[PDB]
């Protein structure tokens, strides 16, 4: 019994743990599509640097969920790191659509474990999660709703014209 | 045919994305190490330090092996990330131990991956490799080797207070 | 009997001297497709600036060229420059074309000559060729794969205004 | 017919086209003549770099008319460029004769153009001609013709010190 | 066995140590030549402050061969140094004769234990020693034939002027 | 006979050649120490600075020597340097052993050559060794026996410990 922990559930640090793989396993499908528009034949510069910034922020996610756990008196155990689900990822549309969702699917955790930590009664807990967590994930969910709204209102008149100008006006205007 | 593409060896790029995988996958162990010393049982915040830079480091030399693929005309095709080979990590110096290791085990693959990029004639390859990889790792290797002989000439009288100086004045001194 | 003169080769020279040519008459067709940019009936200026500063960089290349061979001992031998392999050169697409392949054309020289460099035992040549020339070959002939992507996917809707977008935001954003 | 072009004649784009091949074939001696003087065993620097920025110098003239000659409606046709007319240059005395020379050659190529530019009445040109070419090609032929007197003068007594003394005042002195 | 060592051969130190001996005799000489040109009745103190910052600049090639010597698993292992063959130097013109050969002997060295190096397969070794040793080699090397060649053009005429002149004005002009 | 020397005793020359390869050898031992505590299995750091910049020490005091020698019109002869006399140094304790000792030796040198400087009545030599020399000897060689008291003081108890804090705390506090 580590002479720390109060008000830890064992479920909620079961929890922190698989929180902490899916923030390490979206960071890898953010450097996957990143690299892949990065190729010289997808060539979309403006995309790669979305996604490799997606990346950190995700990988700095886990690292901050890794450090509360090692707070409360948790035991962070480690899982391999599921792979990218698609090796090519298309359009940026078709990129995009597989962004907002791996967001969803994050965002979605964080409302099961903010939950599970007040159903079984957790204070700083049902704090430690909106603070950082919650919040950033709405915000990011409402932006990437806003790109596909733009990228679809242009990549639907003649397609590949309608993706250059969105990465060229969008990532270097607003 | 990638119109970009020469003196890539198909070999050159499977060795280059299980080099990939291979940076992925010792960062990985690298961040494993460090909130296992950041745990307040073991309470070693110069080491989680020394780790979590490390962790980066390695995190760098993958990104950039994607990059130079890219810029070859090669397809960075992605594995899962097996997962640390021990949780508990031990002394100072048992983490140590597992990490000269992980390094002689990268500057391996640099020096297998550098000779099939000159068998199998391969002019920038045969430069791209030494001047940030293999280099840095043999600076990397001395470092880690003099800190063994430190920890090791510490730890051996009364343990625990070996530990303690080093972490105390090794990482806060030179 | 120059006394300087180590380790160099005579057809290490010849090769150097022919490194010169191609240097030369690569710097040649930039220039001749950059006035053809500034002509008033194509007014492309952003692709003359293009390859203005791609014939500089390449009379560079020569001028380091007869530099290090007067540093080994050799006689830098001089044979007239060939006139473009074109005089209208079309679309930025088709002008572009032209230019990857002179690159091709010039990478392959330097990986020849570095293999000579090498089967005919030649330490600092088999380092002065990749250090500046090699490398730099590899990063400009990405840029240049990644430019066609963007130019093919623009003005292949109607094309006229893919030209015009691509020199205005391409040389004006990144 | 150029939407842009008035009261330029086709002989005078001609004669600017053969200009545009001077001014790069004497660009072509300069560097032969630089080189030469960075040879081991000459190793007279001062010189090259005499030589160097000649050669630069003329190649910006080349440049300068190649813009004109598209700012009156003319077509750049590009000829190649005939080898330097001998390869050891000899002393810097003989060096020196050559040069002199192929400057007075192109001043009256300008002599030349200038009026036919003027027989063949053409305002602008006999204007843009002499304010950056005819002029200039006087000050560098009296500089040029004040060097003759100064390297004979010295040179004739014991040759090779003469030699040395001037280029290590000369340039570095004035 | 040393925890650290790997893919250094044991000839491959023998070859370094060895090196180690050829800079600090090379280092040797230059001192003996250096306090030669301080002396009352040769007098020529450009020459003795060439030949002192030569004699450094080879005790760091020496320190430096030691310091990777130790980073690669090495014993550096120290031999004694053979004292000048010759005491008085004579003329500028000898002392210069026996320099440009002090270093066509190491720069051989450079490129012998650099095939050692790859014959029997070495990575960071074949980058170590051209990156420092084999190029300000060959650049020392050309400067050294420069310098024969302006001490012979001079020291040929009317010999005490030329060597006076070449140091008042050669170190203490360029 | 050299237009310049006055007072100057064959034997006081004779003494001061053999002062420079006194000065000479102790330099060498001093690099000797140097790289071995540079190695990854001794690992001291502080050490090898300590000795490395011993060494400059004395090589600055054979330059001065020579310089002075040659002021006096002496004729710098010398010898080969003979190697140090141990290879494998120890503990720190053992290396400062041998290095107090080196230094009483110059220091009982500089005192017999000051002596043969007076009983041949030798005025500003019974001043220019005093003043660089003789002083900083008597500075140096009781800081070097405050040293030893210190780490015979640490490396007495658990010896291991007493080794590292020596050179964590005194070449970092003081
Ligand atoms: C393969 C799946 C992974 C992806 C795609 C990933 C992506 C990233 N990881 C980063 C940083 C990092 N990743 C890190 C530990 C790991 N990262 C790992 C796996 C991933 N990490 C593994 C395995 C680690 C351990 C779990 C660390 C420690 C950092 C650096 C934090 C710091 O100190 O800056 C960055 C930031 C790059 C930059 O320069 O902006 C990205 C994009
Ligand atoms: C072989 C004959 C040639 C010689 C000797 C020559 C010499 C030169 N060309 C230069 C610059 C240049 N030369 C250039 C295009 C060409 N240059 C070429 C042929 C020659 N160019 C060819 C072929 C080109 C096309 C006709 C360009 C574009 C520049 C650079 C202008 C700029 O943007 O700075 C420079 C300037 C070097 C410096 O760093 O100061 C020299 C000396
Ligand atoms: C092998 C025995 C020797 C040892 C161990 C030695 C050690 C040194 N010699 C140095 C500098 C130097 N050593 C020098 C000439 C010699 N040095 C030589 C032999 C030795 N020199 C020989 C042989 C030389 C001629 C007698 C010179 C000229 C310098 C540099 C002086 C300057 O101008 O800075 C330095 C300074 C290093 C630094 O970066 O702080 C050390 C440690």
């Amino acid at each position: 019994s580590s002479q720390i922990r109060q008000n830890y559930s064992t479920e909620v640090e079961a929890a922190v743990n698989r929180l902490v793989n899916l923030y390490l396993r979206a960071s890898y499908t953010y450097l996957s599509l990143g690299f892949y528009f990065d190729r010289d034949d997808v060539a979309l510069e403006g995309v790669c640097h979305f996604f490799r910034e997606l990346a950190e922020e995700k990988r700095e996610g886990a690292e901050r969920l890794l450090k509360m756990q090692n707070q409360r008196g948790g035991r962070a155990l480690f899982q391999d790191l599921q792979k990218p689900s698609q090796d090519e990822w298309g359009t940026t549309l078709d990129a995009m659509k597989a962004a907002i969702v791996l967001e969803k699917s994050l965002n979605q955790a964080l409302l099961d474990l903010h939950a599970l930590g007040s159903a079984q009664a957790d204070p700083h807990l049902c704090d430690f999660l909106e603070s950082h967590f919650l919040d950033e994930e709405v915000k990011l969910i409402k932006k990437m709703g806003d790109h596909l709204t733009n990228i679809q209102r242009l990549v639907g008149s003649q397609a590949g014209l309608g993706e250059y100008l969105f990465e060229r006006l969008t990532l270097k205007h607003d």
